[PDB]
């Protein structure tokens, strides 16, 4: 780490979001857990940001950021040439959806993940324990 390690704050996430936007990053690029990890390791190395913050809701559909101030979301988008598919994809999303990063400044004014999917925050849901667990179980999302 070139910088002392620190935790993500909403203000830092907001500043990062607009800076990445201005540099042309992320917008329209295909999401993957691999690219996701590459981003978080780089941000720990270069910005000293502990990689515990970059999480999205479970889906399916639009995946909303669980960090207030992160202004990026994952939006779903719309193969019998198997050999070419092998050459380009030889070997994943639990809902089989292809996602792209999308910038949304309104996420600074509405904490969509917490307000529409509070149960995905577990003991930080603001809901009784039996309530958020039952909601997660009905949607197939484990809570360990």
């Amino acid at each position: 780490p070139k910088v002392p390690l620190r935790t993500m704050t909403p203000r830092l996430a907001r500043d990062m979001s607009f800076l990445i936007k201005d540099k042309g990053g992320l917008e329209g690029m295909y999401y993957s857990r691999r690219r996701h990890r590459i981003l978080d390791i780089y941000l720990e190395k270069e910005e000293g940001i502990i990689p515990d913050w970059h999480n999205y809701t479970h889906g399916p559909g639009i995946r909303f950021p669980k960090c207030p101030g992160w202004l990026w979301k994952l939006v779903p988008v719309d193969e019998q040439n198997d050999e070419a598919n092998y050459l380009l994809h030889p070997a994943d999303d639990p809902h089989g959806e292809t996602l792209v990063w999308r910038f949304d400044p309104m996420l600074a004014h509405e904490y969509v993940a917490f307000k529409k999917y509070p149960e995905e925050f577990g003991y930080q849901s603001g809901l009784p324990e039996d309530v958020w667990k039952a909601k997660l179980k009905a949607r197939g999302i484990p809570f360990n």
